[PDB]
């Protein structure tokens, strides 16, 4: 568990580091180094200043000289250290998922790990940098003003010293808490990260039902939890400077008391506590200036807990092992027998109980059954997802086991049941399903699976962008590419899961032909409900509760009249807007500014304290009274000892506070912001689920750090510095003009500093977004990723996004090393030069040197809080552009809007829907007209049926009716009136629709049913009585949990037409005026179909409906049907009038004849 995050650092990180080290001690000490030229000018108190001063002033130009070096070898080397590591655990960590398996997809939640990848990493990124270094400044700091103090005293030292202990063990014991504290804060911004990465991927479906507010408040919740966190480790560690610095002034005062005793004794003179207390002082300063370090730290190895344990961990079935058996001439066999199988999230249900298998080479086998028997399981078996509980998947005579994976997952192409496709051009789709392609064989591949025609027509051929999981496209394209992209491989083994279920029967019929043609040298093995493509296949299989019964040829088993014959039978700009967001949390800040000049001033002060503390010593020449006023000052350190307490922790709890605050403020406003949106702002190239998330996690965690608690300590550092300067100009004379004059010099080099990093981090953010796409693409569509085997092409891909910001990385460590150093070397300098200065008026009698000496001391204590601002400006730099994007998001308003209260909402409806002359194009393809002014009817108590061939428009209507998009020209009546006119919700309120490909949520049955009906309570009567229409009572009864069980991410777990049959119901539960179905039953059972149809036909009469389907059995029963061509509406009327009037729908119904 200890030191676990510095595990990638090579013999050049560590050359780095120790060098750093060692320069970090040296620059440490030249502040208390300054103090012993001062003892021995006190000792010549009891023609000199001209030949001193000189000499003790030489040496601080030395000094200069010596710290512009050690400056810049001990900022710029940590920097680097850490640039380098972090993009090996980037590397590291996300190879490490790769690597898993499939059961441990299944089992944890992925949407945590995209805000894991970018959020906590950069936490790791401020623990073991920078304040590494400034760490061993202060503790050099701190002993080389004790290692004068063994010298100048003997007694006093120790006593001092002696209260140590208490300030080494403190910070132990309130580390150790925060440090656990940061575990749980990180947890709860995982919970929201998957919410946002959730509902951001399935938005129309949100936006078609309209959930916004439900979401919102639950996304609300996980921040709710991180503020209670949050404002815990404010208080424990502001805590934990108040008791250091009280204990510091407490234990001063202890020390004070035996100081005393010199003149009864005669030890030693006022000479030399004067020489101790300015030596053992200033490192007292030193522990404020280190107790960030130490937060910074125990938050970064809080942060490493859950990534090291990802990467630690070892898979079961590995892809990456190169220790497998690989033949040569694999001849086509498979082998089943005797496979008991069940998944690990529902390890009680058993679905295969005992099968067996032989297919041969030259082979085209066919599965048949109902859903739910595992046809799927077999498919997804072969490929070595899971493993089978007892039995053997024996390939060629030689096990699966013991062979190697990689070798067997190159020679098995997989068309799976609803295919995804990844958001990048044709060509590289196509590509990913083997590296060395050429364009001869993609066009001969693309022409065997019929989809030559539109890429030829779309302008841009193979370098047409498709969507994210292939939106762009319609249902049947994107299957055709998928289809495609098996052929490319040329496998032995063949799998087909319903490959030909969105295709008409022209694309069906020619896809046929090719597959026929070039079959005899593969093994193949075919899923699917259409009985026709079954027909001319070698041997059929009969699935029956989970084991296979029947098998043989169509002859056989028509003669057998088992299952396939009833089947058979049956089918017949920054501070000013950002700080005025918070204008509520005004008396934090008076509270907080007012304190912090308090405890800020005090440091210098001592300059004062100390010189009357001396004057008062030996103002009156009478002993005995020196007894009893000095016992009084004793209890004056005490006494501001107690207020320090009090300052400190209401300064750093006041500020802590406020930030935690505006930082919830933030996320909420934004995520709102962002749920407001159109759904052509979704369709831009820029815009992305995995671009989106990243961009909340960041931009919050880049604001949050520069605004928080560190806003506290500038404001006591300027303090400080300003009540130094203040009592230089009153007390002191003709300093000011020379110390102020080196002023502007520090501030050119500052604005050079912030004008090359700002200009850097705008390049490097958007980057950034580019670099979480893939994670979020690769992460999300896992089983198509292993199933094609591009592991190392992602991989590779990731790499490329993350050079970019390497370089700036590794490049602003220099711009911020140059900077400290000359910014803390000027100081030096201006510190020879005004003892120089003194030099020459203290001889001429203008200025009072015992004056003067106190200024000098004064001044020198803000040395330090010099260099405390000139860390803050990267942090600033990062802010500012962050600040800009939430604000630039937050302020847009959309075309249609779904928060405006005002429109028309009638009190009543007719149902009548009419289209008339309607121009639409999409917003990303501008140019190709999808619609060319088309014109339709529908009335109350009607069937409206669509049809054509793949990728005429269909599913284009569904979306113009629920205001995605709005038409170029044309005109859309809602009962003679505008649908413009109306109000937004208040339509997608009545109409309901099944989605095409449909999705659901992380969540129980019956809350993903219930989640049709919003703004109202519903009643589980209702739930069951609607999946009781729906036709998935005995499925779900049967099953353990009953309507509790968590379906997956996007349906992932249930079965096509498991999820499919829920939609339905999801439709159900609203009972709505107008509905719409978009191949509803693409998926389904012959005994279903009958039961789904039952419902909806029963209960026609008071509702409209507009079907659009393959199945001509459905049409059949239709009240009018109309057909599409090339936009422009051409046939259309009843099933009598289209039939006798001999045009395509004779030409579509006969191509089904005997
Ligand atoms: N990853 C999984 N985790 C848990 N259960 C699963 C998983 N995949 C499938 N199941 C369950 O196993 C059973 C069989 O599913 P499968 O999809 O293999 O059958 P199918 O006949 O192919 O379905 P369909 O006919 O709808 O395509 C179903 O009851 C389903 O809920
Ligand atoms: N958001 C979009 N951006 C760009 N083009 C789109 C978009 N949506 C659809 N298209 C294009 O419009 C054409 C037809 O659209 P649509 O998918 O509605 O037809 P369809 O009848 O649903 O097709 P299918 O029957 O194959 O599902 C397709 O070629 C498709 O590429
Ligand atoms: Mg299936
Ligand atoms: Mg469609």
């Amino acid at each position: 568990s200890v030191f676990s995050m510095f595990r990638y650092s090579n013999w050049l990180d560590k050359l780095y580091m120790v060098v750093g080290t060692l320069a970090a001690i040296i620059h440490g000490a030249g502040l208390p180094l300054m103090m012993l030229v001062f003892g021995e000018m006190t000792d010549i108190f009891a023609m000199n200043l001209e030949e001193d001063m000189t000499r003790y002033a030489y040496y601080y130009s030395g000094i200069g000289a010596g710290v512009l070096v050690a400056a810049y070898i001990q900022v710029s080397f940590w920097c680097l250290a850490a640039g380098r590591q972090i993009h090996k655990i980037r590397k590291q960590f996300f190879h490490a998922i790769m690597r898993q398996e499939i059961g441990w997809f299944d089992v944890h939640d992925v949407g945590e790990l995209n805000t894991r990848l970018t959020d906590d990493v950069s936490k790791i990124n401020e623990g073991i940098g920078d304040k590494i270094g400034m760490f061993f400044q202060s503790m050099a700091t701190f002993f080389t003003g004790f290692i004068v103090g063994f010298t100048r005293g003997w007694k006093l030292t120790l006593v001092i010293l002696a209260i140590s202990p208490v300030l080494g063990l403190s910070a132990a014991v309130w580390a150790k808490i925060l440090s656990s504290f940061t575990d749980k804060e990180l947890l709860a911004y995982a919970k929201a990260g998957a919410v946002a990465e959730e509902v951001l991927a399935a938005i129309r479906t949100v936006i078609a039902f309209g959930g916004q507010k439900k979401e919102l408040e639950r996304y609300n919740k996980n921040l709710e939890e991180a503020k209670r966190i949050g404002i815990k480790k404010a208080i424990t560690a502001n805590i934990s400077i108040g008791a250091a610095f009280l204990l510091i002034y407490a234990s001063y005062a202890l020390a004070f008391w035996y100081g005393t005793t010199l003149v009864l004794s005669g030890e030693y003179s006022i000479g030399q506590v004067l020489t101790v207390f300015f030596s053992v002082l200033i490192g007292a300063f030193s522990v404020g200036q280190a107790s960030p370090s130490i937060e910074a730290f125990a938050n970064a190895r809080g942060a490493a807990y859950e990534i090291f344990k990802i990467i630690d961990n070892k898979p079961s079935i590995d892809s990456y092992s190169k220790s497998g058996h690989k033949p040569d001439n694999i001849k086509g066999n498979l082998e089943f027998r005797n496979v008991h199988f069940s998944y690990p999230s529902r390890k009680e249900v058993k679905i295969l109980k005992g099968l067996n298998l032989k297919v041969q080479s030259g082979q085209t086998v066919a599965l048949v059954g109902n859903s739910g028997c595992g046809k799927s399981t077999t498919v997804q078996l072969m490929q070595r997802l899971y493993d089978p509980t007892e039995g053997m998947v024996s390939v060629d005579g030689q096990d699966i086991r013991t062979i190697n994976v990689r070798f067997l997952r190159e020679i098995i192409g997989v068309v799976s049941q609803e295919p995804v496709l990844f958001a990048t051009t044709i060509a590289e789709n196509i590509r990913y399903g083997r590296e060395n392609v050429t364009m001869d064989e993609i066009e001969k591949a693309v022409k065997e699976a019929n989809a030559y025609d539109f890429i030829m027509k779309l302008p841009h051929k193979f370098d047409t962008l498709v969507g994210e999981r292939g939106a762009q496209l319609s249902g049947g394209q994107k299957q055709r590419i998928a289809i495609a992209r098996a052929l490319v491989r040329n496998p032995k083994i063949l799998l087909l899961d319903q490959a030909t279920s969105a295709l008409d029967t022209e694309s069906e019929a020619v896809v046929q032909v090719a597959l026929d043609k070039a079959r005899k040298g593969r093994t193949t093995i075919v899923i699917a409900h259409r009985l026709s493509t079954v027909r001319n296949a070698d041997v059929i299989a009969g699935f029956d509760d989970g084991v296979i019964v029947e098998k043989g040829n169509h002859d056989e088993l028509m003669k057998e009249k088992g299952i396939y014959f009833k089947l058979v039978t049956m089918q017949t700009v920054s501070f000013w807007r950002i700080m005025k967001l918070n204008l509520t949390e005004w008396p934090y800040f008076v509270v907080g500014v007012f304190c912090a000049i308090i405890n800020g001033g005090l440091q210098p002060a001592f300059a004062i304290i100390f010189s009357k503390i001396i004057g008062v010593f030996t103002r009156i020449d009478d002993p005995e009274t020196k007894r009893q006023n000095s016992n009084l000052f004793s209890l004056l350190f005490l006494a501001l000892g107690i207020i320090s307490f009090i300052t400190f922790f209401l300064q750093g709890f006041t500020f802590g506070k406020a930030g935690e605050i505006l930082t919830k403020r933030l996320r909420y406003m934004v995520f709102r912001s962002m749920l407001r949106q159109d759904v052509s702002w979704f369709d831009d190239p820029k815009n992305t689920t995995g671009a989106l998330t990243t961009r909340l996690a960041n931009d919050a965690a880049q604001v949050k750090g520069a605004i928080g608690s560190r806003l506290a300590v500038i404001t006591q550092n300027i303090a400080n510095l300003g009540t130094g300067i203040i009592i230089s100009f009153i007390y002191g004379w003709q300093l000011t003009l020379l110390l102020l004059a080196i002023v502007p010099i520090i501030a050119i080099a500052g604005v050079v500093e912030m004008k090359m990093l700002s200009g850097q981090a705008l390049k490097d953010k958007k980057e950034l977004e580019g670099s979480g796409k893939i994670a979020t693409e690769a992460i999300e569509n896992f089983r198509t990723v292993v199933s094609l085997t591009q592991e190392q092409k992602f991989e590779h891909m990731y790499a490329q996004s993350l050079q970019v910001p390497y370089r700036n990385s590794l490049r602003k460590a220099h711009i911020f090393g140059i900077t400290f150093s000359f910014t803390q070397a000027m100081m030096y300098f201006s510190y020879a030069g005004c003892f120089r200065f003194g030099a020459y008026l203290v001889a001429h009698k203008l200025m009072s040197f015992e004056d003067v000496l106190l200024v000098f001391s004064a001044v020198v204590f803000g040395a330090m809080a010099v260099g405390q601002v000139s860390s803050f400006a990267p942090d600033y730099a990062k802010a500012k552009i962050s600040a800009a994007h939430i604000i630039m998001i937050i302020e847009k308003t959309p075309l249609i809007d779904s928060y405006s209260t005002e429109g028309l909402m009638p009190n009543t409806l007719e149902g009548n829907v009419t289209f008339g002359e309607v121009v639409f194009n999409y917003p990303t393809r501008p140019d190709i007209p999808v619609l060319q002014g088309l014109s339709l009817e529908v009335k109350k108590g009607q069937t409206l049926a669509l049809v054509g061939s793949s990728g005429c428009g269909k599913s284009t209507v569904v979306q113009l009716l629920e205001r995605f998009y709005d038409p170029l020209a044309g005109k859309v009546l809602l009962d003679g009136k505008e649908i413009k006119r109306l109000n937004v919700q208040w339509l997608r309120a009545h109409l309901g629709i099944v989605s095409q490909e449909p999705i659901l949520f992380d969540c129980s049955i019956a809350e993903n049913i219930a989640y049709g009906d919003n703004s109202r309570v519903v009643s589980q009567e209702e739930i069951v009585r609607a999946a009781k229409e729906a036709n998935i009572h005995a499925f779900i009864e049967s099953l353990p949990n009953k309507y509790s069980t968590k379906v997956g991410d996007k349906g992932t777990q249930l079965s096509g037409g498991q999820k499919q049959r829920i939609a339905i119901a999801r439709a159900l539960v609203r009972q709505p005026h107008i509905l719409l179905l978009d191949q509803a039953t693409s998926a389904l059972d012959t005994e279903s179909e009958k039961v789904v149809q039952e419902a909806l036909d029963k209960a026609r009469e008071g509702r409209t409906c507009i079907v659009i389907a393959h199945r001509l059995s459905t049409i059949q029963n239709a009240d009018l049907i109309v057909v599409f061509q090339n936009g422009r509406v051409k046939e259309h009327g009843t099933h009598q009038q289209l039939l006798a009037q001999k045009g395509i729908y004779f030409s579509m119904v006969s191509v089904q004849a005997g």
